[PDB]
């Protein structure tokens, strides 16, 4: 339950906060968190749930920490005490292999799969529409982000329920495989199509990672279904869940869907407003060596939770941050990280939530939270939504 308190970590800073079950969570997931940004509460404070760790609670803390890799170190980036690249690694090891994926979903290829990631959108939409109802969570965000996997990767659709198979088990385990196992089925699928496209590339992504350069030699095997692999993972949770949260809100508030069905220009900065308010991350760090930090003594092998939630949060970094305000005239947030590790899908996950919220609120402008309904949280590594059941009068909306 509560592991026993180091000698090192003085009682005053103890707050037995636990991220998997947080106790406000029934009042939504970002206000449960919130709970740690209190007057009583320190910047800095101990947990002595699961295993025991720190958690910097501010946002000018959470920044510097994650400025500051000499010291705290991503060789284990999760709570409590896995072989994805470039996750584990700290720089400047991970600069090259960090260049190397920005190719496959920087910028450039971002804007080249905008109208593909719009058509899949609209056609998501146009089948939930007449219906009038969808559980939102699995009916559209569930779909979504997978098959912008396959398009980036070009991968055919007949995979989709095999792949989708081995990601879930590895963050929603039903029992018929361990962690390793779903890994190993995942490596087994992308070895041979790695092999594949050394010999004879496109232009897609897996093309792309496995004629790469590391250290003037080339990409090995290993090392390029580990990133491949995390490619696939990191864009499907997050972006589902965050979804969720918005939807959510869109359709608890009919004034702020107003707002952007009237002017749909302020969408894209509507969409930075949502990351910030509906933030869901919180990763870690471990002590590299004893460390003294906003004066608290630190020890060697200490693992610091640093939650990217909460920087947006912090009521010294945004004035009334639970309110929800388009126009803030500076939106202030960690939603996808800081530092060396700062999100490579940003760009990516940006507009698949603009194009989202774009097509859907032409579509199917007016909609509701289902009768009697009540929305769960789940909280974590990648906070979330359980399910959105939605309902809408189908006469009220438009095919395209
Ligand atoms: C709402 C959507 C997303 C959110 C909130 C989010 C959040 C984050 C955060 C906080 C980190 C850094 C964690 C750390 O410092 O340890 C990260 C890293 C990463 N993300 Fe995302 N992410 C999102 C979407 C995506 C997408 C669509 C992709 C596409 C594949 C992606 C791929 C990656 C990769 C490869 C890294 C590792 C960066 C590195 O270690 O160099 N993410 N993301």
């Amino acid at each position: 339950n509560l592991a026993p308190l180091p000698p090192h970590v003085p009682e005053h800073l103890v707050f037995d906060f636990d991220m998997y079950n947080p106790s406000n969570l029934s009042a939504g997931v970002q206000e449960a968190w919130a709970v740690l940004q209190e007057s009583n509460v320190p910047d800095l404070v101990w947990t002595r749930c699961n295993g025991g760790h720190w958690i910097a609670t501010r946002g000018q803390l959470i920044r510097e920490a994650y400025e500051d890799y000499r010291h705290f170190s991503s060789e284990c980036p999760f709570i409590p005490r896995y072989d994805f690249i470039p996750t584990s690694m700290d720089p400047p090891e991970q600069r090259q292999f960090r260049a190397l994926a920005n190719q496959v979903v920087g910028m450039p290829v971002v804007d080249k799969l905008e109208n593909r990631i719009q058509e899949l959108a609209c056609s998501l939409i146009e089948s939930l529409r007449p219906q009038g109802q969808c559980n939102f969570t699995e009916d559209y965000a569930e779909p979504f982000p997978i098959r912008i996997f396959m398009l980036l990767a070009g991968l055919p659709e007949e995979d989709i329920p095999h792949l989708k198979y081995l990601t879930d088990q590895m963050t929603r385990p039903d029992g018929s495989m361990t962690f390793a196992e779903a890994k190993e089925a995942l490596y087994d699928y992308l070895i041979p199509i790695i092999e594949q496209r050394r010999q004879k590339p496109g232009t897609d992504a897996i093309s792309i990672v496995a004629n790469g350069q590391v250290n003037g030699r080339p990409i090995t095997s290993d090392e390029a279904k580990r990133m491949c692999g995390l490619l696939l993972v990191g864009g499907l949770d997050t972006v589902v869940n965050f979804l969720s949260f918005s939807m959510e809100f869109l359709a608890k508030s009919p004034e702020h869907r107003q707002e952007l069905i009237e002017r749909p220009e302020r969408i894209p900065a509507a969409c930075e407003e949502l990351l910030r308010r509906f933030s869901l991350v919180a990763d870690g760090r471990i002590l590299t060596s004893d460390y003294e930090f906003h004066g608290v003594q630190l020890k060697k092998g200490d693992q610091i939770l640093l939650p990217q939630m909460l920087s947006g949060l912090d009521e010294r970094e945004n004035a009334a941050p639970m309110h929800v305000d388009f126009s803030r005239q500076k939106v202030s947030h960690t939603t996808f990280g800081h530092g060396s590790h700062l999100c490579l899908g940003q760009h990516l996950a940006r507009r698949e939530i603009i194009v989202t919220l774009k097509e859907w609120l032409t579509r199917i402008p007016d909609f509701s939270i289902a009768p009697g309904a009540q929305i769960q949280h789940k909280s974590g590594i990648v906070s979330g939504v359980q399910a959105l059941p939605l309902v809408w009068d189908p006469a009220t909306t438009k095919a395209v």
